[PDB]
């Protein structure tokens, strides 16, 4: 659903700009981040010799956070914040080198002599794709994390200036995806306990789940414990799953919306403990309203889904990520006290977890 | 409880001056006052043909703040201020004007030939009845907003100078009494957050209130959101209505008494959110120290509450409304740090609302 | 130099039929659209008796989106859509009616007995004209919206059919122009803000334009604001006006072209603010090349201008339109970061606004 | 105009509790802030015997951020943060210890034998009294950093719970002051130069200050050198100095107000060049206009001034400083280019400088 026409060997991505001086492949869209290393972008770059000759050609990956830009603004307000920046040139052959990987190597021997391989690297500092647009009942603008892949060609002019035509270039928007990292080693569950004193007799909860880490999909075995040793009984048991966007850039905007839930409507009284074990599976199909929540691209793509939990690496500045991901576990119980109108009372507690992408798998 | 010996027909308040000449009858002693409008003050007069003979009767309505030992005193004792002046000659008929009231219409076809009308108006601009006597442990003296009506007869002598006897005369003491209008303002809500010494984690009070106008004797279901992301315990939790009364005429008093209180019995674990919902409702019955708080009439009369929240009406000044009432509710947590002393901290809040009598049943349904 | 040979009285324009049986005279050939009406076509039709003997004529008003080779078949060539038609019969005098205008009025009493009236009115869901044709840079054929008035006359024959022979007929391909209606909204503002590679310091750049609505011909003036906190500095400030055009038919071409730009020479030195009000005229004369842009007639006509920004009516569909124009302000920053190349980074932001002809001349002042 | 009634001996301020059962006396309400070292606030209680009886009394200090509170809040939004706190026990007598200062020793034998010592010091991390209030144009609440001493005595109940009324306590709302430190060193000259190249040809501007610190109420002599090498005029100008505030704890509200100005249409043409020397005072009494700005007091007290430049301590996070103000200077030239409108370019620098209070004094 979103752009970038294939052409099959398994799966290869391709943009001929307007000029059709220059087409851009790739081998493919979406590039995995398993905090320990992320897959660079490798690709190669067919020029029309006599369109390119003269110009030299260039590649280039930048990471921006923007805010405002698209967006309904009485005051046009918008902000873009530049997070990394990487050139490489691949029109004149740099240097004897050569595919230096094998999708290169493939793609020239099939494409032809005027296909020329680049290769641009991701440093360990930055984010992954994060997107967001406020909802009618949400306030602060639309903001994002883009990766930009950009092949264009340059001339220069007798004013003693250079020329970058938009229409001899392609502009490919890529996605850094997260994925769980490779080797971590069995993870403990994610536990908690509560002890809500009423009238000096408590009511407890405690939260329980299996591991710490959730993939995309996989369903979420939440344990709940109520030990009810009050005079009220529970009459209801919520469970949901929290998604806490954190705007950390332009303006510190925030949002904390459900994207799975639960509910059902117990019953424990007085000197009675109950321990059940609910299932839930975030995903962004899970409601038609995908405003006010963060997500991994654009709104309407087919291939978007909810982001992954964002990690920050040890020594870097949170505010380097532009917008920040987090999940957690919502459990509240409606207490009942006949009397007054103790009977409203709804506590509630969370157990944080991540969820992200799939470990990578090796040849 | 409070004086004016009725004499039924529905309900009608009369007074004889000790005279005997002149008496006065009234539909009522409480008058309503929607924001928009105030009932008039309508009536007659019984004249004793022979006694009122030669003289002429009148009848007045004035509203003045008092501020001294008694506020009553029609003349003066300490300090007096009048905010408003109306008087109208009742006895001899002034033009071929009758009844325009129907409750005057009847009262004069029921009563006799002697019996005529009058109809004294509010302004718009004049607070509603508000009284106030310090307590023991209170500082400045007892004040009020009084509304008195008067009927008096006037007789000339030689010596060229009129003269008003006290005894040809009745002294009748109504009240204005606020009533909800027909709109009341947004939902009252307010939101607080404490970072105490030492600590990076917030402690977050969120209070909610159903409407923003209560009427008296109405439940005010007060809802509470406490999520303790600290390494403290909120060990209690009180919620209480405070009556914030504000003299603004003779001397800057201040008072803030409650008149209502709820100590919700639960706690709020650290790293965890509560939330619970109380309900008060303020009453003057609630408490037996009726003295510090701002009543609408006087502290021994049967039919006397609290005082409805001040309404200044857009372009008045303040001080024109002689003593300020107000409302709000207030939610104090009892927070507790285990180590030096940290755990007597009690953080509050208040969310302000506004309280007074039931909106008035004139929505055409009533045909008197 | 586009056609329709006047003829004196103030100033109207004639058409005979190469049959000469039928004459059109219209008062003008472009009539105003100000968003609340559109100026009505009426005129008259001079016909010749035995020549238009036993046959009847009539004109109609026709509105059309051509997108094609030519965009003025009147029939079909590439693709035509029918955006509005109406007709109405002038020969045989139908009713007792007569020159309901003036204007008819005065040429009736000034032409004849065979001078006959006629009223063809515009609804007010139709765009206004609008002509393309594609630059050689440029992919998508041309196309555009005409409005024809067409005045023929059909007579009947034997093998039962009538027929519309072209020669007894008129072609007339009048113009609609918009005009400044009365209200425009806010004030054009836009502010940006940019933090480069390896730079903490924002460089702001705030953008103001006097009114939303501007008249062609009429200066622009934009006020620039840059306020760099950053190491960089701005070499360079560009400031264009641009046209972007969006058929939306039958095929959704896309333009995007300048219509006027100045180069304000000064820069902006490292944690200098600076700001400067530039005055931009956007006209068609201002480029020889006026292939890939909108105007609003022949690309050969002298009287042809660029095309006002489009007004869609509420609850109307885009696509009713044919073609979108509209126009903004593109404000380019050259910024310098020598280094690497961070030297070349051009930002840029845009602020809209519309474009049109001076308000209707009707302010009950015209006495015609 | 600010309260804390006095009684002379040279000059103590006084407070009673409404139990007056508690009387606090103070050597001064403003305590000097020099970034080596910050006064520290030694005074006395006057206990009634029989009052305090049963009862222990305690002194504490206290600096906050608070937000919201005392404002016309649609949806009332407070935030109270504490940035300090220290509390002494002044009634049972502590150890043998005794007036440790000459004020509390001379307090004392003057006072009675109801009087008792009390020293609460301040930390090296606190940032000076600062307020605000949102002018009508403004947005964001006000704002300020309070410093509150407190006397109040403490009783136990049968419940087994303490109880601190109200009446048997007084609070006292002291203020922290900037002052320049003591033996500092003479401090060069605030130097700045720019370039602003129209056609190529350029306009200097050069401004130049005497000293970096300035002491409220000290003129400070601006020295302008504008050398005009262009063919344009500069037909005005304008100096001034501008105070900018910056919250940085509950919400990053932002402020730049001009507290002195002096504007002149002097001539520059082309090729020629000219120096001039103004002299600008920012002070309170300046304007009117109190709202918008960051005072040390509150925005009625007659001995309220403008806030000193913030000096946050090396390793010390900004945030905990509240609020932050800082002072500039601001010279913006007309030039005028008829032709199209290039003569309404007003160009503008600032050079940065601090404002605080005279060095302190010793014995």
């Amino acid at each position: 659903m979103k752009a970038n026409k294939p052409a099959p060997n398994h799966v290869i991505f391709k943009k001929i700009s307007r000029d059709k001086s220059v087409t851009i492949y790739l081998g493919k869209r979406d590039y995995i981040d398993h905090v320990e290393r992320v897959e660079p972008v490798d690709g190669v770059v067919l020029v029309d010799p006599e369109l390119v000759k003269g110009k030299r050609v260039y590649v280039s990956l930048t990471c921006a956070f923007r805010y405002g830009q698209e967006d309904i603004d009485v005051m046009g307000l918008s902000f873009r914040r530049d997070l990394y920046f990487s050139q490489v040139q691949v029109f004149p052959p740099v240097g004897a080198s050569g595919a230096t990987t094998r999708l290169q190597e493939s793609l020239i021997k099939k494409l032809g002599a005027n296909t020329y391989p680049f290769l641009l690297t991701f440093p360990d500092y930055l984010p992954c794709s994060v997107m967001l647009q406020p909802a009618p009942q949400d306030v602060g603008k639309s903001c994002g994390v883009d990766f930009e892949i950009k092949a264009f060609a340059t001339h220069s002019t007798d004013v003693e200036e250079d020329k970058i035509p938009k229409k001899s270039s392609v502009r490919l928007l890529i996605r850094k995806v997260q994925h769980a990292p490779r080797d971590m080693g069995p993870q403990p569950r994610a536990e908690a306990s509560w002890q809500f004193f009423m009238s000096d007799k408590p009511l407890r909860l405690a939260v329980s789940l299996s591991k710490e880490i959730y993939y995309h999909g996989e369903p979420i075995p939440v344990t709940v414990a109520v030990t009810n040793s009050t005079e009220k009984t529970v009459k209801k048991i919520k469970v949901l799953v929290e998604q806490v966007t954190n705007v950390v850039l332009y303006s510190s905007d925030y949002y904390i919306k459900t994207v799975a839930a639960e509910e059902a409507q117990e019953k424990v009284p007085p000197n009675s403990s109950l321990t059940k074990t609910l299932t839930l599976v975030p995903l962004l199909a899970n409601n038609r309203e995908r405003r006010g929540i963060a997500l991994d691209g654009k709104i309407k793509h087919e291939d978007t889904n909810l982001a992954s939990s964002t990690i920050i690496k040890e020594g870097i500045d949170k505010t380097v990520m532009g917008i920040l991901v987090s999940y957690q576990i919502k459990v509240k119980l409606t207490v009942s006290g006949l009397l007054g109108e103790l009977t409203s009372s709804e506590v509630a507690t969370e157990v944080p977890f991540r969820l992200m992408h799939p470990q990578p798998e090796d040849p």
